[PDB]
């Protein structure tokens, strides 16, 4: 569910959608930005970048309820509303992102 789901699978998946949904925003402008060869590798990086893509052509976002894109905008909705100092998913990308 939405709500404070407890079931472990749900933890991994969840935040690791949200943390490959930034990788997918923070590699597609690094890839743009040289635009004739490769900067990735990642198996699953390829695949949140064709989600994103689609979440940019989509047009329902949450209620296009195909499970990696209904997924995709409802963690990234999560990431836009967030107050993000002090959340489970959020203080673990903010370490993440602490050096550019
Ligand atoms: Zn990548
Ligand atoms: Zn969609
Ligand atoms: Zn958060």
């Amino acid at each position: 569910a939405t709500g404070p789901t407890a079931d472990p699978e749900k933890r991994k998946l969840i935040q690791q959608q949200l943390v490959l949904l930034l990788h997918a925003h923070k590699c597609q402008r690094r890839e743009q930005a040289n635009g004739e060869v490769r900067a990735c590798s990642l198996p699953h990086c390829r695949t949140m970048k064709n989600v994103l893509n689609h979440m940019t052509h989509c047009q329902a976002p949450k209620a296009c309820q195909v499970a990696h894109c209904a997924s995709s905008r409802q963690i990234i909705s999560h990431w836009k509303n967030c107050t993000r100092h002090d959340c489970p998913v959020c203080l673990p990308l903010k370490n993440a992102s602490d050096k550019r």
